[PDB]
């Protein structure tokens, strides 16, 4: 038993919510909530300059010590890193950027990195300004991620869509 409330459940491990991920995150403090980030982990927009917000720039504050030891992210890469005031630990997974032109494959490799964690708050990778199609993403989902995800989903009428059409 955990503590996520009002998700419709679509598979044996795969939980979806209409949500703001950030207000969820505050309320549940989830052992990790996924970050979509960028290989530069640059928390500008989207999802991740949403979190970014809400940690009062702690997020990018600690993410560009990061940076200035490692380098940047792997396209389909990841790293953990604080949760901040959010989570325990936010995991920063990087999916191709389409308005990029990153090979759409490597979605699959970006969901692989929740496998690691028993249990995560997540957006749909590649989803929003990422560009990519959220019920694709949500397929590679349901057909990667093995451990228990429950997805937020910030707009209504898109949350909608993905329901009705999930298979
Ligand atoms: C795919 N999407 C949008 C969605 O879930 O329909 C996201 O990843 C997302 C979630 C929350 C959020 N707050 N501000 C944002 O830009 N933003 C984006």
């Amino acid at each position: 038993v955990n503590s996520f409330s009002g998700y419709l459940k679509l598979t044996d491990n795969v939980y979806i919510k209409n949500a703001d991920i950030v207000e969820e995150a505050k309320k549940v403090k989830p052992t990790v909530v996924v970050n979509a980030a960028n290989v530069y982990l640059k928390h500008g927009g989207g999802v991740a300059g949403a979190l970014n917000k809400a940690t009062n720039n702690a997020m990018q504050v600690e993410s560009d010590d990061y940076i200035a030891t490692n380098g940047p992210l792997k396209v389909g890469g990841s790293c953990v890193l604080s949760g901040h005031n959010l989570a325990k630990h936010c995991l920063h997974v990087v999916g191709p950027n389409v308005n990029k032109g990153e090979d759409i494959q490597l979605l699959k490799s970006a969901y692989e990195n929740f496998n690691q964690h028993e249990v995560l708050l997540a957006p749909l990778l590649s989803a929003g300004i990422f560009g990519a199609d959220p019920i694709h993403s949500l397929r590679v989902c349901v057909d990667t991620v093995r451990t228990n995800v429950y997805l937020a989903v910030f707009d209504k009428n898109l949350y909608d869509k993905l329901v009705s059409s999930f298979l």
